[PDB]
DNA sequence: CTGCAGGGTTTTTGTACAGCCAGACAGTGGAGTACTACCACTGTGTAAGACAGGCCAGATC
């Protein structure tokens, strides 16, 4: 456990509070640029490199067959691991564009070719969903399961704008939790089914979901109806058996009370959770370790690194997982005159 | 019940005697009155982003 400050070298104004780090093939790719894509980088996606403290961002370039992506702020990222057919995929869905509307379109991102000289080409394919599509939402979670042997995706949670009946230009910008029904989406084709279960009373948002061996564990979300941060741990068990993806669920005793956590994989299935917030006012400071197996989730409090007074007295903080026991955290910075660099950056490393 | 029509009711609308004050009219000689034009000149316009060229640094045979 260690932390080092990073110097936000030029072009650090493209990092916004909500954003994603897609970790694929060595270097990781920042995504969710602030504002619309400026023609300095007409794609919108960036490759990030951390070297001797310098955080340098390079402009990736799409391939010829790709449809282009609007910089969603807080979408649902699902890492589809390397296997047949085209490894490895990242499922982005659905978030909200730089104009405040919700996308409701599933995108699949893959790698194409390299280099020559330290260059990587990507490709984004928008994939149609026939249904019974899930309603446009943001903050939810999507997870990838492999069940004998078909790959499916489980989609759950997330806020949404009010339905188009009570929607009023005085209550326009208000959000309410989407109804709690789990959507099972096939990677191919776009046939999506929707199931409901009694144990899931209300939906959640910003809840870290972990998925392994046809089982999905949901940690504590933030329910906006009762304003509670439930410490219940949720588990659901699905199996795709022709012709239904039959789904069941169970409640567990203890689940951590964190919302919007930074889940970095370190081991085979062991994760380190950095956490966003314990309560509405007081953010989480402790770092936790969550291993998981067929038995269940195993929790362990590990020693958190000594925080600088700044990151300890920060009101809000965000970030993502660079992977391999490394994570990136950001602190909004106050000063006059404008720094102008708004976000000061830290790199945290496990072992 | 409706409609209109002589007259009633009380109330207005005005003209009628008849005496009498308050302000406009004329004016003036000019004053100071009061209202207009003329004169240069002001403020609100206020930061990043696109593109072409040169070059260097790291990866490859």
């Amino acid at each position: 456990m260690s932390l080092q400050p990073l110097t936000a070298v030029n072009c650090g104004s493209l990092v916004q509070p909500g954003f994603s780090l897609l970790d694929l093939e060595g270097d990781v790719y920042l995504f969710g640029q602030k504002g619309w894509p400026k023609r300095s980088c007409p794609t919108g996606i960036f490759g990030v490199r951390i070297k001797k403290g310098e955080l340098k961002l390079r402009a990736i370039s799409f391939s010829n067959n790709s449809s282009y992506l609007p910089p969603l702020r807080c979408p649902a990222i699902a890492h589809f691991e390397a296997q047949d057919g085209k490894p490895e995929c990242y499922l982005i869905h659905g978030g909200r564009t730089p104009n405040n509307e919700l996308s409701s379109s599933l995108y699949m991102l893959s790698v194409d070719s390299r280099g020559c000289n330290r260059k990587v080409t990507l490709r984004c394919e928008e994939k149609e969903l026939v249904g019974d599509v899930p309603s446009a939402r943001y903050g939810h979670t999507l997870s990838v399961i492999n069940s004998r042997g078909k790959t499916a995706c489980v989609l759950f949670g997330g806020r949404s704008y009010m339905p188009p009946t009570e929607r009023t230009t005085q209550n326009w910008n208000s959000v309410v939790d989407c109804p709690p029904q789990v959507y099972l989406i096939d990677l191919e084709f776009g046939c999506c089914t929707a199931h409901t279960l009694p144990e899931l009373t209300d939906g959640q948002s910003f809840h870290v979901a972990l998925a392994r061996q046809d089982c999905v564990y949901f940690l504590g979300g933030h329910i906006l109806s009762s304003d509670c941060r439930p410490s219940r741990l949720i588990r659901l068990h699905v199996e795709l058996l022709l012709g239904s993806p039959v789904l069941t669920c169970t409640i567990l005793h203890e689940g951590l009370t964190i919302t919007s956590a930074i889940a970095s994989p370190i081991g085979y299935h062991e994760y380190i959770i950095f956490g966003g917030y314990q309560s509405e006012t007081q953010k989480r400071m402790e770092c936790t370790y969550v291993g998981l197996d067929d038995v269940g989730v195993h929790m362990e409090s590990r020693e958190p690194p000594q925080w600088t007074s700044e990151i300890s007295h920060s009101r809000t903080w965000f970030g993502g997982s660079l992977g391999k026991g490394t994570a990136l955290v950001a602190i909004p910075s106050e000063g006059n005159p404008t720094p102008p660099e708004a976000y000061h950056f830290y790199q945290v490393s496990f072992q």
